This record gives C-alpha cells, sequence and structure tokens, in this order.
C-alpha cells in the first residue's frame, strides 16, 4: 500500500515470535537500512551492532537489568536486534573518511570542490567542537534520525519493531567495548514478528491532537 | 518498495516555485508529524508549517547570515516545516498525553492509567534531576520524527532537504517559542526538484557496512 497506511499502523511491539525469522533478504535490507538513512553533512557518525545469534542477543540482553526488567524479553526473543551507536568525539580522522569515501562514489567533478564539502563540514563540526562544546549531542541526534528512518523503513517491509532507551548504556558499552572503539550505545531496536503476547498490535495509536502540537502559518 | 526510495531519495538544493504539494500531501505530511513515535509517547515537540509566501518568508529571515545559501530553499518549496523541541519536561505535558491515551481507549483500569503516568514521570524525572539532560533527550525525540518525516515524503514522491544551518534564535523569535516553552532545530522545505537540480542525477555516498556495521 502507502507509508501513510503503514505510519499510522505500526506499533511498538511488547512481545516477539522467537521462531518468527527475517528472511534472508530482510536481513540485508534492514542494513542498507542503517547506512543509507540521511545526517547533518553526511557525517555518519555511527555504529551498529546487529545481533541474529542466540549468543548475540544474550550479550545484548545484559543491558535489560536492574531497573530495566521489563526489555529483557524483547532483547532476547526478536530475530535480530540492532544497537545504535554515536560516536564519542568527532575527529579529523573520520571527517576525511567521509570526505574520501564521496570522492571515490564520484560527488565532486573538480579538486576544488572536495576541498569546498571538507571545509563545509569543518564549519559545522568545529561549531560543535570547538564553540558550543555539544558535539556528544549533536552527534546523537543523528543517530535517532536514523532510528526514526529505520523504525518506519522496517514497518513498510512488513517488520514489527520496538525502539528501547529502557537500558543500561554502561552495561552494553562495556560488553562490546563499545568506549575504547570510540562509541556509545543509545537505543536497542528488536526487530522480527510481534506474538500474540503483544497487547499493544490491538491497542488504538494514540497521539496529541494537531491543535496542541501544529501551527499554520 | 520502501528499500528503492531509501536509496533513491536524495537532499535537493534548488526547488521549483511552481510545484505545489496537492491537497492530499498537504494533509498526509501533518499526519506524519503527528504519528511519529516518542519515548513514552512523550511527544515533545512543536511544529510549524509555512505553506503560504508570507510564511516561508518569516522562516527565510532564520538564514541571513552566515547561512544566505540556504534561504532559496525555504522560500521556493511548497510548505516548510519547523521541527521544534519542548525547552522544559513539565506536569501539565505529562498529563496532557496520558488523558490523550486515555480518550483514546488505551487503558482498560484506572490502575494501568496510573502505571502509565509513573513509568513516564520516571524516566521524565531521571532525566531532569539525575542525567542533566531533558533538553537533548526530547531534542533526540524530535530528531527521530525528522528521520520518520523524511523517508515518509520521499515514498510519497515528493523530495525534501533537511536543514541544520539556520539561525535557531532569530526563528525562536520571529514565532515567539521561547516565551511559548519551545526551541527550533530542523528545518524542511517539501516540494519537487527544478530543472538546474545537481544532486538529483549524482550518485549517494555512504560509509561501508565493514567501517560501521557488527553482526554477531
Ligand atoms: C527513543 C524511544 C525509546 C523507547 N523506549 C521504549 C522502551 O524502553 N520500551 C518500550 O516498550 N517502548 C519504548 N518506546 C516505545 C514508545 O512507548 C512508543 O513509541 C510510543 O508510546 C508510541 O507508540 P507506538 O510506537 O506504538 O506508535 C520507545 C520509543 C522511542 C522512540
Ligand atoms: C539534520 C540534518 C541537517 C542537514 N543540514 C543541511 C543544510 O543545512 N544544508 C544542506 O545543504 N544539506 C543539509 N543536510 C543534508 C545532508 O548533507 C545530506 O543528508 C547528506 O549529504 C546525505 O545525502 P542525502 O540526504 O542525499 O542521502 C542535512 C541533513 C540532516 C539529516
Ligand atoms: O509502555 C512503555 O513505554 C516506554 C517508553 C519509553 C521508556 C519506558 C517505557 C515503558 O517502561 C513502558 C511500560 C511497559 C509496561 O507497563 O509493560 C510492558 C510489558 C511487556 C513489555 C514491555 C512493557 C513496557 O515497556
Amino acid at each position: 500500500m502507502d507509508i501513510i497506511s503503514v505510519a499510522l499502523k505500526r506499533h511498538s511491539t511488547k512481545a516477539f515470535d522467537a521462531s518468527k525469522k527475517l528472511t534472508p533478504e530482510q536481513a540485508e535490507q534492514i542494513k542498507t537500512l542503517l547506512q543509507y538513512s540521511p545526517s547533518s553533512t553526511n557525517s555518519q557518525p555511527w555504529h551498529f551492532i546487529v545481533a541474529s545469534t542466540e549468543e548475540g542477543k544474550a550479550r545484548v540482553a545484559k543491558s535489560a537489568a536492574g531497573n530495566y526488567v521489563f526489555n529483557e524479553r524483547k532483547m532476547l526473543d526478536a530475530s535480530h536486534v540492532v544497537v545504535f551507536c554515536a560516536k564519542t568525539a568527532m575527529d579529523d580522522v573520520w571527517l576525511k573518511l567521509v570526505v574520501d569515501q564521496e570522492d571515490a562514489d564520484g560527488r565532486f567533478a573538480t579538486p576544488e570542490a572536495k576541498a569546498a564539502n571538507d571545509k563545509g563540514r569543518k564549519f559545522f563540526a568545529d561549531m560543535h567542537r570547538k564553540d558550543l562544546h555539544d558535539d556528544a549531542e549533536w552527534m546523537a541526534k543523528q543517530v535517532y534520525l536514523n532510528v526514526g528512518n529505520f523504525l518506519l523503513g522496517v514497518a513498510a517491509l512488513g517488520l514489527d519493531a520496538v525502539p528501547i532507551e529502557g537500558f543500561d548504556a554502561a552495561i552494553l558499552d562495556a560488553e562490546f567495548g563499545l568506549k575504547e572503539k570510540g562509541y556509545t550505545s543509545l537505543v536497542v531496536v528488536p526487530v522480527g514478528h510481534h506474538s500474540v503476547e503483544d497487547f499493544n498490535a490491538t491497542l488504538p495509536k494514540s497521539r496529541l491532537p494537531q491543535n496542541i502540537t501544529l501551527t499554520e502559518v
């Protein structure tokens, strides 16, 4: 159908069926969704852990303890589990990797246009690094943009999903060694198919009216 | 198919002033803004949709100084949405959300209404008092909306560009957002590209999955 149908009909799944796996093609398509999300200046300030085995999901599920025990079941029972990570600092080696990938994909005709896109990236990166001191927050903002893109995308592939903020970030970071690699875990997204125990599957979707949230000029 | 539109969508650098959104598309854009997910269904956002030429000129005042190159995008596109975040998560908004969830029939019992208001307040209180990051937590949810929106309009057949290149302090003052309790974050012109757009025929570039993705 159309994406409005998908947007109105998708939901946060509260229980997954562990026997209902992603097809081999959907498993590749969810990775394509992760990579091809936009970001500010194409900065792509992210890493993804995609857990598809029982071991790998159990390693992710260490993060759902303490206050966050209600999220353990979803991390273990979903087919694939995506951990969305931000960079800890925006470094010049990574700003170079972005410009040199844009070059190799053939986006600049002139070597002057290569320099003009590196300068434009630098003006944005240095605004957040040197002046406003919020580069961790700026990069995290892009990862959340990615999550939004990902949630509608997987729903349009006919897959179920739930975004999770309810996990321990220090525990997940320690398990995959993210801090020394230069990353922090932000959102965990289990993807798969819902079970009959998903009570949110049949409940109506609720949002604030547009006369509170939206102004037309 | 959604993979086709994810691979085929572009950030458009120039818009056609004469190509307008249909009445159907204008409504569908507002629907996508409204029905995006957020943490705890907190929905900590406001949207300004500028469709008149007077409204789009008020938005374009934010791109005056350092960002003159972004003014043409805000003026020529059919609809221009400014995504705004809440400055503080107050108890009136938390009650507005749970009462709307109640009126829409999401709770079987008044106990489950209480347990959802409690489960929201736990996460909301954690972010202001303990982690000191309530403004950026809410800003994160609005950025999640932008991601939902961009793929959504791409799949409607419409061109979009997300813009951080504006002056948020000028936009905030222009629409009175500070005293209303909101701050401007992203401006997204929606429309169709002009016949002089260089980005539309240009290949997409992303880093390879062997850099960005670990499988376990
Ligand atoms: C960033 C983020 C974090 C969330 N964290 C959780 C979570 O820890 N557990 C859960 O069950 N739902 C979680 N949700 C789901 C929200 O409760 C849900 O998106 C919201 O109530 C709207 O419902 P819907 O997604 O069914 O439209 C989260 C949503 C977002 C966007
Ligand atoms: C939050 C955000 C802010 C952006 N700001 C600008 C901007 O001010 N000007 C611009 O020309 N492009 C801007 N972009 C577009 C990016 O350069 C673009 O998303 C990126 O190069 C990837 O290209 P694509 O969107 O065609 O896939 C922004 C993107 C995002 C997601
Ligand atoms: O509906 C919710 O949305 C959230 C959004 C952001 C952060 C935290 C939460 C929650 O704790 C719950 C409560 C919640 C609940 O009351 O019961 C459940 C039973 C099974 C699986 C999951 C849940 C929940 O997440």
